[PDB]
This record gives C-alpha cells, structure tokens and sequence, in this order.
C-alpha cells in the first residue's frame, strides 16, 4: 500500500458553509484555510466564529471531514501552482497532543515540534501480512495499547515512549515499517457528522 493510501484512514476536519466550502482567512498576506487533525479543535474555531460574528456565521457553518491523503494532496499541490491568489492549506495538529508531546522533547528538541505522532519501542502490530510499528496520533491510544500488552506479557518490558514528526515519516527512505493509528476520537467523531445529518 502506497503512503497516499496509508494517510487515507486519517480524518481531517474543516469548517465550511452548507455547500461544504471552507472559510478563507487573510494571513498577511496570503489566503489561508485551516485543517484540523482533531475535530474538537475545529469545533472550537467554529464556536469562536459564532461567538465573535454570529450574524455572519449562525446557521451557516458546520464541520466537514476529509482525509490526510486529500490534505497532503492539497499542501503539495500548493507548492506546485506556487511556481506556475492561491490558498495556503494549514494543517493543525491536535492541540492536546502537541502538549502531550512536549513532555518527551528536550528543551531544544521541542523547538521544532511540528506534527507529533507517538510510538513505543517494543510494541508491534500485524499488518498484511508482516508486522509493523504502530504510530499513534493520540498518546492515550498508545498508552492504551501498551497496557493491553503488559497485561498479557510473560516478561517485564520497558515501553520507551518516543515522539516523531509525521511529516518526516512521509518521506522516509522506507516507511513500510510503520503503521498509522488515527485518533480513535477523530474516527468516532465521523459517526456524529453522518448520524447527525438530515
């Protein structure tokens, strides 16, 4: 499976009108749209829009879901048209996970903290058909997978939790050894968007 397919299972959230078109904001001096890896960060921005401009936004905004695949196609397609006005698609990591990740970075190592994903040293999962290392967007999902492993271990094992930059993983000379595990909350949230439609 290509990486474009590995990113497909990762939900991304935008705030849109009812036609599902994103709201553009002027970030001196480009046209910027916001894409959230965490749906509650998106809900927060929607809430701020209602709060500070209810006249313009009430009854006219919703959360819309795409995937990291589509999001990658967007960020990438941007750099191209840039050579040959254009919207800058800004990806926003989970606010809560960025905080969680700081713990695992040293003072000067946390400077470049970008798009955190978490993994454990001695933890694996079986993909098709070999075994790979699980890469979690949510720390709490990782810790949950560790406890499942320890509760059934035959030996005492250390699970050194480490943080990686999701971006660097896209371009590894060999990422076949990794599997992405989306935030279980992000995925669960997709049920709300589609169960809460007309």
């Amino acid at each position: 499976r290509p990486i474009e397919e590995k990113l497909e299972v990762i939900p991304v959230f935008l705030i849109t009108n009812y036609n599902s078109s994103p709201y553009i904001f002027q970030e001196n001096e480009k046209q910027v749209c916001y894409m959230f890896l965490c749906p509650y960060d998106a809900e927060n921005m929607l809430n701020d829009m209602i709060k500070y401009n209810g006249m313009k936004y009430n009854g006219n905004i919703k959360i819309h879901n795409i995937t990291m695949k589509k999001a990658y196609e967007l960020m990438k397609e941007f750099l191209q048209l840039e050579k040959m006005q254009n919207i800058y698609w800004k990806l926003i990591s989970s606010k809560r996970q960025l905080q969680n990740a700081l713990y695992y970075l040293s003072f000067t190592k946390k400077s470049e903290l970008m798009y955190p994903v978490f993994y454990a040293e001695n933890l694996y999962i079986q993909k098709d058909g070999s075994n790979i290392i699980p890469l979690f967007f949510d720390l709490e999902d990782l810790k949950e997978a560790i406890e499942e492993q320890k509760n059934k271990a035959l030996s005492k094992v250390d699970y050194k939790i480490k943080v990686l930059n999701m971006v660097d993983l896209i371009f590894t000379e060999d990422h076949k050894k990794f599997g992405f595990v989306p935030s279980t909350q992000s995925v669960k949230y997709l049920d709300k968007l589609n169960i809460g439609t007309k």
